């Protein structure tokens, strides 16, 4: 470790790695710090789902996810346990226990909000859905020219899609994907379009998909190395970044305080450029700990003078979920082209189709798969091959249906016991609402309570806003109930429900972007530069100032690219030495 | 990859790494294969609990464990789900679904039995308890001389303890450890001894323990390298080892068939020496797939001619579990030396002790910790400091109490919601029974059904034997109920119960050791050499032929050391070239 | 009314506890009953007054579409009959 | 019915029940029959069902009925956790 870099990046998530990819490639001397450690194998920051074993045991990956989601703010527990033995020590009050945050109103929380501290951040476990935002969901990059604004976003999203290896073809030969997508397509009478979820992923074989991650964006290997002898990059895991040091004028950052969690020692690192990509919660924490905004319980009597909008106007998406069990009608349609005679397992049983018949509803490739499954596995009552890939269907957010949708199979919510219902029948439904930014919705940090890293304890003061946001959330629930019904009935134990607020992990607006600090109630400009500061930049979903239902990471990435362009235009890399 | 090695080792668990440590150091050209991949960070095969983040969030590590325990044999699911919508496709029978094994009698299973496929094997997540076996639990290494047998085991265990970094001091300054251990020590009236669980672990700080693993035993880095320029070692992850090739005489292994799971290609590897350390289940699978024992459902009419005892006499431990909530009596004793005046949080409140007072029940270090906690945290009603390390107590197996005990805090069974009971109050109780080896207790492999790696599907035919084993298991349950009561009442939701058979993961005897193949109904001799074969060795708990309650890994390691000594005595390493 | 043979696997019994080798007819289960072609919720009430001792008391009329015919070929006459009854 | 065994944490004045009831086509294959060997607690032939909801109109309507309850209930309030559709 040197004491001086061109660029320091806090956080090795996919957004931190966007800055590294851009800036390391442009010849800057870059250091990157992560509070978390190298986890994912020799491919640093790679997707943990990319083992042969997980893709043969996909029901198990839910545990990997749960094992790295550490709750942001847990309120004081008030469950009454009055069946203790009389000899057992027993509380007289509901005191602060087990990491609970006594600042937290349990009724104004995002109880589901969690953070992930490992190299690669949440991109080591994520679902990889990377849709673009349409205009209605998207911040403006150009103020008064929608065509120019469209062009800018098209260019940035196109590059971001390249970085993530986003595709829409990886599941095209899945019978289950087809069954669902075709049925929905035919039922919405031309008024909603269904397509594959855009996924950051590359199929390697019929039964293996290499899911993208931070590592895809930037491989995180120290440089110079043999593959890049003129690049300069160092990654430092297990380093808690604690404060950036402002000058008096709030016009420059002069240092970054770091804490080595292995030795325990503390150091300060100097850079020309400071980039904070610690996540929506932890970017905000690092800034409040550095004297931006206001530490402690908010008060209107005394609003902060430095970045007053920091930690206000926070947004989280409402998320509704169910699973369905495929209809008899749909299962029967799989085998609609087959002539079926006799009883399975008996000598006279046969399943045949006519290749190329114009009356066939499916192409030969489908009918081949189905016939062979049915004949080779007469003990099995379903016409779907065992290793058929999962459905990956969406109808994207539109004005007439202002929510994102995923109709799919997610590694999450497999739970702890084996499904009695055949997996080939089960489809997940997740609809994601957009939330109006409101000043009263806050992420703030205690002036007394600290988290496990001795940093000010994050506390939410959040309610879904009462008007459009709430009306849409409930219409969205109804929409999932109506749409899912076309595919199958609900799976018992996965009935339609709102998920714990924040479990969706799509928090935005904690350090939001706009054109004008005061007029747009914001923290960074469209270069992601913190207002007033020459050399401090923020990256991540905390920048998104709008109400959005689609998954935010691709949008956050696109903003990060634009930010890197500004850095390239205004800072000179040091001589290679 | 070369096609020729001195020694090939199948499996990179702690036992495979014992063979590597011994044989790589002795100058053999060694190759090691694992079906699993490099997981744990840059320290290959290291303990996953050794991140700063897990040790600050120990409640989360249960998920890491569950996420790599893949069930060995799951019977056909027979749960009736009759609340499906009438449109949903519905089974007419309880057909084979979702990876269920149709060979498996659900009432003669080890339903809890699971396997872990990652580099380092189960030592990437294990509890690290490494007790020695006393004579009553231990196989004989010397037949007719108990003193010589003791000497041999003492020498081997001492070396094994060095490899694992086993210690009994890492928790000595824990108030909770002390509270529990002292109370039990005083109550058993000199007739049972309590000590710290021997743990393969090194404390790095008051709040961090470096748990041992495969990596501790052998760092798994390819050699030659800068630290070992004259050693030769290669590790090949994501390689399924499928068969060893016997000669006609069953006197030599001539090849190992391997399947590269990345390219898909298959190869054969030649070695002078073949060592199988794939685990108790998978060693047995590899051997049956190679023509040892009998493939298919067992029959007495036609017993196997090659290694007839393979997969018979299997043992698994009965395991009983509860948690307790510390008694008022014990909590009060923590602060017994304190003069306490007034009410917490009031101006006049004070907590004081007299340093060195002979009437004090605790030393100054304890009273300091307690006073400062009580005065600095008057909002907290407990006298135990927040970061006090967990209890790690045992009374080891003896004739009058023939079970192992762990009275402790395990990363497992934290479950999915936050404890409402303060963590400092909670103690885990796990008592582990010994199981008589019986011929009727079998691990066998289907001749038709295959697992996710296209290998013969493991199937259990197991019941706990009816006489001593069952009587002891129930006495053991009672013993946990009696002993735990001295510490506190049961924690609701963790009441005394038998765990799912095999969840304990202490399976032995699947390829058991003895002196004489026929007389001792066994598969390997005391050098772990397979009977009749010059160059095939088995390592792991599958070798242990006895009824044991203590955790088997240290014993398996000790046997592996003895096996390596035989290899060193009988095989010449190749010239370094 | 008809409870099928219970097939829940309880494998956490103590080794000393007596344990079934099969899923035998237990606890009033009906071995004739296919559990997958049942009305598992169907129940009966044996007390004076029958189920009207506990019922919800909702007494709607059936419209024609739900209702058996009392008069075969005259919907008006059929309506009159049902109205009177 | 369906109050269950623990106290509602949600105020009772807020809670409303929704029960929608489908019509089922009569089909010859749907039977109530009685065992010639097994008897009930009154030593009478044991009732046994052979029943499935018929596949066509009856099933289509049941699922449309579920949807209808979801749409209609939404006008009043969101679902009560633990009493989902
Ligand atoms: C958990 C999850 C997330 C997820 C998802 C499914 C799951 C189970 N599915 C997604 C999807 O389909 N599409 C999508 O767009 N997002 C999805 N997500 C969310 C997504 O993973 C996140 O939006 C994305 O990872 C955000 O990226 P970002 O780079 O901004 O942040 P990060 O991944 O959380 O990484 C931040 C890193 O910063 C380190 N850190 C935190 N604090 C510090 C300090 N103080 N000092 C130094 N380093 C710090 C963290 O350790 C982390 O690695
Ligand atoms: C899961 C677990 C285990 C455990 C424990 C707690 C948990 C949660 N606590 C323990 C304790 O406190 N004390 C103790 O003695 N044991 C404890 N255990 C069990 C312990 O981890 C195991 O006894 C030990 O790891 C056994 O070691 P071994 O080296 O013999 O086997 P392994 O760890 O299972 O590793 C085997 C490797 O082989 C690879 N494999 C399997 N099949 C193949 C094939 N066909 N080809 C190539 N490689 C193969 C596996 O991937 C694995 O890595
Ligand atoms: C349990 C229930 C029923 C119910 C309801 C809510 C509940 C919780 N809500 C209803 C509603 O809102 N609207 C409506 O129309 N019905 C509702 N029900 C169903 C309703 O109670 C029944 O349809 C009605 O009670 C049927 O009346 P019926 O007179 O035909 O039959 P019964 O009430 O079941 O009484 C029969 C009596 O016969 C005796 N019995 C049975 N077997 C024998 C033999 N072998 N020998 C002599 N006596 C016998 C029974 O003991 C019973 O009392």
């Amino acid at each position: 470790m040197d004491i001086k870099y061109d660029v320091v990046i806090v956080g090795s998530g996919p957004i931190g790695c966007t800055y590294a990819r851009e800036l390391v490639g442009a010849g800057y001397k870059v250091a990157m710090f992560d509070i978390g450690e190298i986890d994912s194998g020799l491919k640093i920051g790679a997707h943990k789902k990319n083992t042969v074993e997980y893709q043969k045991n996909i029901d198990k990956f839910v545990n990997v996810i749960q094992g790295q989601l550490m709750s942001v703010s847990v309120p004081v527990n008030t469950l009454v346990v009055d069946t203790l033995s009389p000899t057992s020590w027993q509380a007289s009050t509901f005191f602060v226990r087990n990491g609970s945050n006594p600042e937290q109103d349990p009724l104004r929380n995002l109880s589901g909000q969690a953070v992930t501290r490992v190299v690669g951040g949440m991109s080591t476990h994520w679902t990889c859905a990377t849709p673009r935002f349409d205009r209605e969901q998207r911040p403006l990059l150009v103020k008064d020219d929608a065509d120019a604004d469209d062009a800018e976003w098209d260019r940035l999203y196109t590059k971001a899609e390249s970085y993530f290896q986003t595709g829409t073809d990886q599941f095209k030969e899945s019978i289950r994907h087809n069954l669902v997508l075709n049925k929905l397509a035919e039922e919405y009478k031309g008024q909603r379009d269904f397509q594959q979820i855009p996924l950051a992923a590359t199929r390697r074989s019929p039964t293996f998909v290499e899911w993208s991650s931070a590592n895809t964006v930037f491989d995180l290997q120290n440089r110079p190395n043999t593959d890049a002898p003129e690049e300069r990059f160092n990654l430092f895991p297990a380093v808690a970044c604690e404060r950036v040091v402002r000058n008096a004028l709030n016009s420059e950052i002069e240092s970054l305080h770091i804490h080595d969690l292995i030795s325990g020692d503390r150091f300060e690192i100097k850079a020309d450029v400071y980039v904070l990509t610690a996540g929506a919660v932890h970017n905000t924490q690092l800034l409040v700990n550095s004297g931006f905004g206001q530490l402690g319980r908010p008060n209107p009597t005394n609003p902060p003078e430095l970045l007053p909008s920091l930690g206000s106007y926070i947004t989280e998406q409402s998320l509704v979920f169910c699973q369905t069990v495929m209809s008899t009608e749909l299962i029967d349609s799989v085998k609609s082209d087959m002539t079926i005679r006799g009883t399975p397992g008996e000598l006279t049983y046969s399943v045949t189709y006519t290749p190329g018949a114009s009356t066939n509803k499916h192409p030969d490739w489908w009918n081949e798969k189905v016939k062979n499954h049915m004949m080779q596995h007469q003990e099995d009552p379903l016409p779907i091959p065992f290793e058929d890939p999962e459905p990956q269907v969406t109808t994207l957010f539109q004005p007439s249906h202002p929510w994102h949708t995923q109709i799919h199979r997610d590694a999450f919510s497999y739970g702890a016991v084996q499904q009695s219902i055949d997996s080939r029948l089960i489809v997940d439904w997740r609809f994601f609402g957009r939330t109006e930014p409101k000043e009263e919705n806050k992420l703030w940090f205690s002036d007394k309570i600290t988290d496990a890293y001795n940093m000010p304890q994050p506390t939410f003061d959040f309610r879904f806003p009462a008007g459009r946001t709430s009306k849409e959330a409930e219409d969205m629930m109804t929409d999932m109930c109506v749409m899912s019904a076309k595919i199958g009935g609900f799976l018992p134990g996965s009935l339609p429900q709102f998920m714990k607020p924040g479990l969706v992990l799509h928090l935005g607006g904690t350090h939001r972007m706009g054109f004008d600090e005061k007029e747009d109630n914001c923290c960074v400009n469209t270069d992601s530069r913190v207002f007033g500061f020459k050399n401090l930049f923020l990256g991540g979903c905390g920048n998104i100032p709008t109400a959005y239902g689609a998954n935010p990471t691709l949008t956050a990435m696109s903003l990060a690219i634009k930010s890197c362009e500004y850095i390239k235009q205004n800072f000179t890399p040091s001589p290679f030495t």
